[PDB]
């Protein structure tokens, strides 16, 4: 019956569409008509979203689910583990999870510090005003994925717009990574891609995984760096707390993840009848889920609509949950824990360079949410 509430409020860039809260607080699982007319369900409560995301009976194949944000489904491509179901998905997870632990990703902390440092240096040389996305929020996570995969230093510039060029397609990236995989097979190094050349993945699977990673590790991270910097610079009291207690970086990253919920909406399809929140979701029905509503659920978080880095903690669903929990979440944490405090240590008076209403927001249906540019000065 209901449609998905998607309209953001004009003075409130960080908060969810107003209609979600009253829906969630009344019926955290409810019937929903999708943009294409499919009648499925909408999960907005934190517990019900977790139950959807943890249950392997829920498919993420694009030829099984209906998309909740557009009125529009093909089988998954090699390497696109987010849209592959068990048991193939389980093969990717068993191979990759142990390579993506915090203990392994913390070994890239120095790389993250130096990537961050280099982009801060180029910002100061240019001077304000400038676009934080072009100078910092997009190149930092791009160079981080390049470091993770061991992309040659002299090739990395092909993967992001020049800081002041052809934007690579998926096919362009597959061609590049086919060559790089062959090179690492012949001459291994201490990096993830070299390590994976000894696995059972086919060339097509490994090349697809790399091309996916260059988007999966970049788009959301970039928009988190932009939105999180904007939110922090409006809260000088929280910046003071982070300056005085730099150990608060870890909590601040979790609280920003919860508050921003940039991967705001998704869906899954039932592979068989599933009891969910007192209802039977029948085989073939899609359940849309709202990460952003779940991350503001008062059933789960005190004062959910207040941003307070001092109480930041794991438990939010900003990296997903369960079957397809974000593989890169520990790397994302390492890079954001470096980046947010470093930006304000170098530019303590960082602030917007335009009226807040002039910041160009992404359209309400785009995922991830974020901004197209973030003009800043200092
Ligand atoms: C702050 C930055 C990031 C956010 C907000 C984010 C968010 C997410 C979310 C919400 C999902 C699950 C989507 C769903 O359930 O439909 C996911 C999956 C995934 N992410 Fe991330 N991610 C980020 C960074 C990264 C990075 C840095 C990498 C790689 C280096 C990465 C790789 C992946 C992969 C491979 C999956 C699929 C995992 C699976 O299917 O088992 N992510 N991410």
């Amino acid at each position: 019956p209901t449609g998905l509430p998607t309209a953001r409020a004009a003075g409130c860039p960080f908060d969810p569409p107003p209609g979600l809260a009253a829906l969630r607080d009344r019926a955290p699982l409810t019937r929903m008509e999708f943009p294409n007319g499919h009648v499925g369900w909408l999960a907005t409560g934190h517990a019900v979203v977790r139950a959807v995301l943890a249950d392997p009976r829920f498919s993420h194949r694009n030829d099984r689910r209906h998309w909740p944000l557009a009125d529009i489904g093909f089988p998954p491509l090699p390497g696109d583990m987010l849209h592959i179901d068990p048991p193939d998905h389980t093969r990717y997870r068993k191979l990759l999870a142990g390579k993506f632990t915090m203990r392994r990703m913390r070994r890239l902390t120095g790389s993250a510090q130096e990537i961050v440092a280099g982009k801060l240096d180029a910002m100061e040389r240019h001077g304000g005003p400038l676009d934080l996305l072009e100078f910092f929020a997009r190149p930092v996570p791009t160079l981080m994925v390049c470091a993770l995969l061991g992309v040659p230093l002299q090739d990395r510039a092909t993967f992001h717009p020049p800081v002041r060029y052809v934007e690579m397609t998926y096919a362009d990236m597959q061609e590049y990574f086919r060559k790089l995989v062959a090179a690492k097979r012949a001459a291994p190094a201490d990096d993830l891609l070299s390590d994976l050349t000894t696995s059972d993945l086919t060339e097509d699977e490994l090349v697809g995984l790399c091309a996916v990673m260059m988007h999966a590790g970049v788009d959301s991270t970039s928009n988190m760096l932009a939105l999180g910097t904007w939110a922090l610079l409006e809260r000088p009291d929280q910046l003071a707390a982070l300056r005085e207690r730099p150990d608060l970086a870890d909590r601040a990253v979790e609280e920003l993840m919860r508050y921003m919920s940039v991967v705001h909406t998704g869906s899954r399809a039932a592979l068989e009848d599933v009891e969910l929140a007192g209802e039977v979701v029948r085989a073939g029905e899609s359940v849309a889920f709202s990460v952003q509503a779940a991350n503001r659920d008062p059933a789960r978080f005190a004062d959910p609509d207040t941003l307070d880095i001092r109480r930041g903690a794991v438990g939010h669903l900003g990296f997903g949950y369960g079957v397809h929990q974000c593989l890169g979440m520990q790397l994302a944490r390492v890079e954001m824990r470096v980046a947010f405090p470093a930006l304000f240590a170098r530019f303590p008076a960082l602030r917007l360079a335009v009226p807040a209403g002039d910041v160009p927001m992404r359209d309400d249906l785009v995922i991830p949410y974020g901004v197209h540019r973030l003009p800043v000065t200092w």
